RNA sequence: GUGCUGCUGUCUCCCAGACGGGAGGCAGAACUGCACCUUCCAUCAGAGAA
DNA sequence: TCTCTGATGGAAGCATATCGT
DNA sequence: ACGATATG
């Protein structure tokens, strides 16, 4: 299934509710503890500070006793067995648990039938009631029948509860017990410590449904705002909640497979009414504050098979056979920078209307009608002066350095001297003074201003969104990865200045950190949506994006693979297919003539090419994604370098590692 | 609701101390702008910086 | 030596089937 | 037809 969550805030919590989340966390620690020592094997455990105790066997046995096991030596075997069947390690055909949370009504329930029960076994054919087949029961289930024969099975909770809210604890406690021992089943691989729940160290979602597990719950809106009406035992508790622009302006009607139909708005430019369905809801408190997850399911937009059938054709190298696409697909190349944020060149197969024409593997020529670049620069005074900033920051880290090691031994190096002269002087743009005392008098006034101008920069880079030059501010732009490198290096500069006095803290830069890392997450998430809009706005259904798997770069701010899986998974989302294709050469070669030209370094943004014997230029970015799209459409018909190594009288044997090379070099 | 995301006034804590920096609490003022699947866990590494 | 990511994992975000009234 | 378990 496809999942997406948000958060909703309720403000005035009843005090049952209280009690019923202080209840479930209590029974789900005490679920996690009970099956860990049903396991019946030392293991580590992690407080709150981070010291780690070894638990030892005799701690289980006397809590087993605790629990009403007065032998549990007598019955370790069975005991081990149930416990392992819980946290689905028997093979997954055949389980004895399908769901973890099947267990608890033969295991705290009092008269309880289940494990005698044949009417969803597979063998029940009608078209008999006698046709007992309990020869083949599972065996956690077989030895969970006969450990409450021993009457021992029944285990006295800590807290009363109502079977359906033990249902949702064990559905949490399990669930962690599996995410630990497959980790714990990882470290004995090499050749791993457990952390139990907490009301607010570590919290667990308390979760409500409306088939078995855990209290059923009513969720309306009214307003503009959600109405969570939870069934506790004790009565019926109607929660509202605040308003929120995730689900604006929400209308919920129930289906007939207990299930609530939301359709709200999303965003703020658009009227698009996003459409979920919400099956399963949890409570979880942070910070005093108790939030409820709305984790909804979606459907994705559908993909024509065409598109299926094409991408899997271009894809393939040309030492294969595969079926084309015959239809008139759209296919839509891009390249991924910092100083804009990305160009796109967009095509339609079997069309050719005066635009940069390119081949196509089996077909006809496309011509490029949509060539763009998205994002980039705002304004250019803000863009130099983070700039600027940035290298300010850097060269006064190294000045810190370099004075805090003068300061102390008094003397220079010769590389460090010709160094700072030469190259941090005028990068920090401080007067050098010899007298130490109010060196660093100077170096502190040089610091104020610095933290000044950032204020200033920070807020201006704020108002972009608060005046009347509201609308003309781009959905992303090339100020998110410049502030985002100001914000490195200013925190950098900070935590050398902070311990300038050095011949901790638990709390340093907190701030800085949270801007950083939120900012991130934001650029990234508005990158994805600008791509995504472009690719839907042009119509496009195949994206051809270079791999930038293969500082002033994208890889020295997120990970390599997270950008493009995260724009991966948002266009399957939209319907639209998308493969990575190798970047190599993409940036030098001219998209006209398939030949080596010029990039300016000078000027990065223009690309030069010799065309008839007479020099052209173009922009190097849209050269790129057109050379990226003409690479996918060729499916790499042609190749730029070749590795090869000298064995004898000056011949070289090219080094076929890749298919794409072997595909190229029989084709010669 | 979480962020982009700040300003002013005032107060508290911490590190140098007399140039300064970090972490927070309330009260106001301007703003109706953009985007948003998230929760929890364990091991191993990359960074930087005393 | 210490913190903070970051990698790469792991576990999650319900559905049908009867009897008994 | 809806509640009470119980199990794919």
């Amino acid at each position: 299934p496809s999942y997406k969550s948000s958060r909703v805030l309720v403000r005035d919590v009843p005090e049952e509710l209280v009690d019923h989340y202080e209840r479930s966390h209590r029974v789900a620690a005490f679920f996690m503890r009970l099956l860990l020592a049903m396991r019946r094997e030392p293991y580590s455990l992690r407080m709150r500070d981070g010291t780690e105790r070894e638990v030892d066997l005799d701690e289980t046995d006397d809590f087993l006793r605790s629990a009403g096991c007065e032998e549990p030596d007598a019955v370790s075997d069975d005991l081990r067995s149930f416990a392992l069947a819980v946290l689905h390690q028997d093979n997954p055909k055949k389980r004895a648990f399908l769901e973890s949370e099947n267990c608890v009504s033969i295991l705290c329930l009092e008269k309880s039938a289940s494990g005698t029960r044949y009417y969803k076994r597979p063998g029940y054919q009608l078209l008999l009631g006698r046709e007992l087949l309990k020869t083949d029961t599972r065996e956690g289930m077989a030895a969970a029948l006969r450990l409450r024969e021993r009457g021992v099975f029944p285990v006295s909770v800590p807290e009363h509860l109502d079977l359906d809210s033990l249902k949702a604890a064990m559905a949490s406690a399990a669930e962690r017990l599996k995410s630990w021992l497959a980790c714990n089943q990882r470290a004995v691989d090499e050749k791993a410590a457990v952390t139990l729940c907490d009301a607010d160290d570590s919290p667990i979602k308390v979760r409500f449904g409306l088939t078995g597990r855990g209290r059923k719950f009513v969720l309306s809106a009214a307003g503009s705002r959600f109405l969570i009406t939870v069934k506790l035992p004790c009565g019926d508790v109607g929660l509202t909640a605040v308003p929120s622009r995730y689900f604006w302006n929400p209308s919920v009607g129930r289906t007939t497979s207990n299930s609530f139909r939301i359709e709200f708005t999303k965003r703020t430019t658009e009227n698009r009414r996003y459409v979920g369905e919400v099956k399963e809801i949890g409570l979880v408190r942070q910070r005093g504050r108790y939030y409820f997850f709305i984790d909804y399911n979606f459907d994705p937009e559908e993909v024509s098979d065409e598109t299926k059938v094409g991408r899997a054709f271009f894809r393939a190298p040309l030492n294969e056979s595969r079926p084309k696409p015959k239809d008139k697909l759209t296919v839509m190349g891009i390249d991924l920078g910092i100083n804009p944020a990305f160009a796109f060149a967009v095509c339609t197969l079997g069309e050719c209307q005066d635009g940069i024409r390119s081949p196509v593997a089996k077909m006809e020529d496309v011509s490029f009608d949509s060539t763009g670049l998205r994002g980039g620069i705002g304004s250019q005074k803000l863009h130099r002066e983070m700039h600027n900033l940035s290298d300010r920051c850097f060269y006064g880290a190294r000045y810190i350095r370099l004075s805090k090691k003068l300061r102390d031994r008094g003397a220079l190096n010769d590389i460090e001297a010709r160094l700072l002269e030469e190259k941090y002087i005028p990068g920090f743009r401080i007067v050098h003074i010899e007298d130490a005392d109010e060196r660093r008098r100077t170096v502190g006034r040089t610091v104020k201003e610095i933290k000044q101008e950032y204020k200033r920069i920070r807020h201006q880079f704020y108002l972009r969104y608060h005046t009347s030059k509201r609308d003309r501010t781009e959905l992303i732009s090339a100020e998110y990865f410049r502030m985002l490198f100001l914000v490195k290096n200013l925190r950098n500069l900070l935590k050398s200045w902070n311990r300038y006095h050095w011949t901790g803290n638990p709390d340093e830069l907190k701030s800085y950190v949270r801007y950083y890392n939120n900012l991130r997450m934001d650029t990234l998430k508005k990158l994805t949506c600008a791509i995504v809009r472009t690719a839907k706005e042009h119509g496009a259904t195949l994206v051809a994006m270079e791999n930038i798997q293969r500082e002033n770069s994208l890889l020295s701010l997120w990970a390599p693979g997270m950008v493009l899986e995260r724009v991966e998974q948002e266009l399957k989302n939209e319907g639209i297919l998308a493969w990575e294709v190798d970047p190599r050469h993409t940036s030098q070669t001219s998209c006209i003539t398939d030949e080596f030209g010029y990039r300016s370094l000078v000027a990065k943004d223009t690309f030069y090419f010799e065309q008839d014997r007479k020099i052209h230029r173009i922009d190097a970015d849209v050269n790129a994604a057109i050379n990226i799209a003409r690479r996918f459409l060729t499916r790499y018909r042609s190749l730029t370098q070749l590795w090869a190594s000298l064995l004898d009288d000056g011949r070289y044997l090219v080094n076929v590692t890749r298919q794409h090379e072997r595909a190229y070099l029989e084709l010669q």
